[PDB]
């Protein structure tokens, strides 16, 4: 279908255009949904500490590991530094947590999942008396020094940013002394917020984009019923029947033809392996332009609570 499996990163590795997601996977049924993925090809997770269930997805990627299904080398493990991290003096902690509860000696990726730091603690959202979320007075280019170690020690191959908006992206390729440009950016990303901008940005950098919530992301927990819907849009649906693939495939194949890594979450087996099905067919030109059309602008992710924060990505433009 013209698509090859995996894009070079400016870190010299190659990364696998499709990978699973993990945000919202039961703890106990992650495990076997991590199984199946590899057992059905996947070589690509994406995790977070945040997602509270690092350790249940190591599991089933040990398990894989010692049936000899697939070699550490074949696989792409991405994970992201929680916002209570940022402090200088946290992150190899966070990242070794990880590590840890992932059961690996490194990391092929780490992202800062958010550019707003928060106040260290136990809570992932540690709030002032009247409701506020609590910011940390840590800059996000000591964040991203800081980053930078985990590679000169080794935990990581490569280094990262996620939510970043194009001025913020700037901000790290400008810092004064950068040693690692970020190898990607991870963005909410489908026909409804197609990101042309930001993605094009990032790109003419060298900076790959992971496409985020490919699917809508229909579980989100704070869905509403006038909110639009992807995979009920007869538009998609259409294109989809043209070509006997379901809605789903189309929405990931999309974003593959734009150089875009994607990673839906599915914790069902059926459809973990229709989600990879998707390298034997092609999207015309006119299917690519038509998808685009249907921007609105419309975000699963906008981090609502923290709006106020200095560091908040999404009142920029792009
Ligand atoms: N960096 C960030 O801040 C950030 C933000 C959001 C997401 N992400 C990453 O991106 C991943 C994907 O995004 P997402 O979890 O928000 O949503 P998504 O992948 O767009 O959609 C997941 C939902 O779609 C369903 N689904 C999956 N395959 C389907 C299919 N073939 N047909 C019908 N329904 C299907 C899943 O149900 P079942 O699971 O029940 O099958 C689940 O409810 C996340 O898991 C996370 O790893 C990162
Ligand atoms: C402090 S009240 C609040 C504020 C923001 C959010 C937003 C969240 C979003 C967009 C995501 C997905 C992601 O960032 O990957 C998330 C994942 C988690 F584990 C936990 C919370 C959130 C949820 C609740």
């Amino acid at each position: 279908s013209h698509m090859a499996s995996r894009l070079l990163l400016n870190n010299g590795a190659k990364m696998p255009i499709l990978g699973l997601g993990t945000w919202k996977s039961p703890p106990g049924q992650v495990t076997e949904a991590v199984k199946v993925a590899i057992d059905v090809g996947y070589r690509h997770i994406d995790c977070a500490h945040v997602y509270q269930n690092e350790n249940e997805v190591g599991v089933a990627i040990q398990e894989k590991l010692r049936e000899q299904v697939v070699k550490r080398e074949e696989l792409f493990i991405v994970s992201k530094l929680w916002c209570t991290y940022h402090e200088k003096g946290l992150v190899k902690g966070a990242c070794q947590k990880t590590l840890s509860d992932l059961k690996l000696d490194y990391l092929d990726l780490y992202l800062i999942h958010w550019p707003t730091g928060f106040k260290p603690g136990k809570e992932f959202f540690p709030l002032d008396e009247s409701g506020n979320v609590v910011p940390s007075d840590t800059n996000i280019l000591d964040t991203w020094a800081a980053m930078e170690e985990l590679v000169d020690e080794g935990l990581v191959k490569a280094i990262g940013i996620s939510n970043f908006n194009h001025l913020q992206v700037e901000m790290i390729l400008n810092k004064p002394g950068l040693k690692y440009k970020p190898a990607v950016n991870q963005i909410e990303c489908h026909p409804y917020l197609t990101q042309e901008k930001l993605i094009q940005y990032c790109q003419s950098k060298g900076i790959v984009v992971t496409a985020y919530s490919p699917l809508g992301s229909p579980d989100r927990p704070w869905a509403k019923p006038e909110d639009p819907s992807l995979l009920e849009d007869p538009r998609i649906k259409a294109i989809a029947a043209k070509h006997n693939k379901t809605t789903a495939q189309v929405l990931i194949r999309f974003p593959m033809q734009r150089n875009l890594v994607v990673i839906p979450k599915s914790v069902t087996p059926e459809r973990i392996a229709e989600n990879f099905k998707v390298f034997d067919f092609e999207l015309s030109s006119q299917d690519m332009t038509t998808l685009l059309s249907y921007n609105r602008n419309w975000r699963v992710c906008a981090l609502l609570s923290c709006t106020s924060h200095k560091d908040y990505p999404f009142h920029e433009e792009f």
